């Protein structure tokens, strides 16, 4: 089972590069308009009303390859900026704009000064942020899912943090999670394995022929959190285990037999086997992705 | 410093591009169309004796569509493994391309495609068994895998059939296969496999550069006494030559590479004691010497 991303290319024809003194960092180009942080304007004390007031739309350099784009109108929304440009984007895709929650995967297409390096798939952690790979100059590298066509622009990445973790908004500026844009002494939160993906994983692995992990018990709800919860897993919920239903259906294991196998693994561990290659409990594929990657 | 690595695939553009569905008979799969032509297995014409299939088989036979635009095929031959039709457009979108044999080891991105539209990217590396471990569903036969290099796109795989263990097999781009395999059913089985030492001594040198050292030590071992060890926990042998690869990470590091292998081989006798290297429990084994640069940049 791989951790596979969306096709980048629907993305990459809308990477820019946005300049504002000597701070580049880059931007996502649709249509008419270019979103980035709103941090280009940039300490341990901005006041960004007050910063951008003074900065004019030839402040603002926006290069598509080694192309200008000149920015002819300015806002700011929430942590985003939002530059109007002079020429629109040929190659936008038909998009959307999506706030995910905690548990949810995408992909991460990296960037350095405007140019697509590299992509990779990630969830969002139950504290909202990310274990990503970014370098000095990815800045507005943004996360996206792609269904028919559609690009669901999810994330656009602000910092990192001391965890070596990393955080960011969705596309109307506003953080994921307790975090704010200035170098203050914000932490990652206390976190948790996203137990409905692990579950998913678990229906992967059956699915993909491995049962070595069953056993002959049930249990309810109630008794497997008691359990999981003691393992610094989510707590499951009765909307989580009815999302488990297609796949439940797929392989005629109930989920709360699953659940039974789950717990298993934690008391007693794996000792010495894999599941699905992995020595450890994968929890970044989600339901949609396992039906996805298997269906 | 880094915490971790993530495997990461290169930007797909310039491949979805390339991607092309190829229909012949009730045989529909995946196609790479580069200016006139467009490369795909040749069991396409199948549901033996290709060159007699082929035959039968004329241009009006093979219908290829790039989503909704059909390419007329004017011209067909067979080149070893491979069908090369030659349609009446040039791909527009052809990147500047090169083909290239991969070697046992080395990593590349594949992008799945499902009759014709890319599904998925990922990161994979050959194995020393010739196969690769990847996600290829109904419908993915003639994927490709490519590295990129300041926009040259080398292509280096294409995908052609799935074995019992549920390793994947396929061929360059001239229709050679990787490994003993054959494009017919047969008893064919993935040899047994070994662990790339060549990459988990390169994502070691990565640890390093990015701050996680717990596992050195002050002593060194011959190339010989690292191989009996090595060998034992079924890592493939290091060659003089694969000690010359990850020179530029010796040199970086000052770790001489025979002394990161004394590193290696207490981790494989005494195991992580539940440590991590760069966030994982074990030694990774698919980052190249050159995947290592490229995430630290």
């Amino acid at each position: 089972f791989r951790k596979m991303a969306f096709p980048s290319g629907k993305v990459e024809g809308c990477m820019v590069q946005v300049t504002c003194g000597t701070t580049t960092l880059n931007g996502l180009w649709l249509d008419d308009t270019v979103y980035c942080p709103r941090h280009v304007i940039c300490m341990l004390n901005p006041n960004y009303e007050d910063l951008l007031i003074r900065k004019s739309n030839h402040s603002f350099l926006v290069q598509a390859g080694n192309v200008q784009l000149r920015v002819i109108g300015h806002s700011m929304q929430n942590c985003l900026l939002r530059l109007k440009v002079d020429t629109s984007n040929p190659k936008t895709p038909k998009y959307k704009f999506v706030r995910i929650q905690p548990g949810q995967t995408f992909s991460v297409l990296a960037c350095y000064n405007g140019s697509p390096s590299g992509v990779y798939q990630c969830a969002m952690r139950p504290n909202h942020t990310i274990k990503g790979s970014f370098l000095n100059g990815s800045c507005g590298s943004v996360g996206f899912n792609i269904d028919y066509d559609c690009v669901s622009f999810c994330y656009m990445h602000h910092m990192e943090l001391p965890t070596g973790v990393h955080a960011g908004t969705d596309l109307e500026g506003k953080f994921y999670g307790p975090f704010v844009d200035r170098q203050t002494a914000q932490a990652a939160g206390t976190d948790t394995t996203i137990t409905l993906n692990v579950l998913a994983w678990l229906y992967a692995a059956v699915i993909n022929g491995d049962r070595w992990f069953l056993n002959r018990f049930t249990t309810t709800l109630n008794d497997f959190n008691l359990v999981a919860m003691k393992y610094n897993y989510e707590p499951l919920t009765q909307d989580h285990v009815d999302i488990l239903g297609p796949l439940s259906a797929q392989t005629g294991i109930a989920v709360l037999d699953m659940c039974a196998a789950l717990k298993e693994l934690l008391q007693n561990g794996m000792n010495g086997r894999t599941i699905l290659g992995s020595t450890i409990l994968e929890d970044e594929f989600t339901p949609f992705d396992v039906v996805r990657q298997c269906s």
